[PDB]
RNA sequence: GCUGAGAAGCAAAAGGAGGAAUCCGCCCGAGGAGGGGCUCGCGUCUGAUUAGCUAGUUGGUGAGGUAAUAGCUUACCAAGGCG
């Protein structure tokens, strides 16, 4: 579902989908997690979208995580 | 919106950020406040051993000009203006 899922950019490539769902499970449940890489080089192009189970759990992340540091770097939290 | 009794005629733009939401801008009107331009009453030194001064000068029309009123400009008419 497109409203039940955040975008989540300027993540560092150091960043594993495992802290990434850590940080981003406070807020609720998440059905899905799924990071975007690069198709030719394999490596992580600092980007990644989150399916949560419920809506309201979708915009209580899009709004108190936005400019939130994960490893020493200021993330994006906005809608997809 | 501007010209014009009207008929009509005439006039604008710019994208840059961000992954998107969105932000800072851009053009045309209509207001607000502030900042300037003008006009006028009043007040604003000494000399009479300084007494007459002024002719775009004082007013009128027509054309121009100014962001705007105005001899601001110019031509014509009148002979005023200050003491
Ligand atoms: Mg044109
Ligand atoms: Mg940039
Ligand atoms: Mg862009
Ligand atoms: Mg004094
Ligand atoms: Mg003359």
């Amino acid at each position: 579902e497109s409203p039940y899922k955040v975008y989540i950019g300027n993540l560092a490539k150091t960043v594993t989908n495992e802290l990434l769902k850590d940080f981003f499970s406070e807020k609720g449940k998440v059905l899905g997690a799924k990071v975007q890489r690069t198709p030719g080089t394999s490596k992580s192009n600092g980007f990644g979208f989150v399916s949560f189970s419920s809506e309201e759990e979708v915009e209580a992340a899009i709004q108190a995580l936005n400019n939130s540091v994960l490893e020493g770097q200021k993330i994006r939290v906005n809608k997809a």
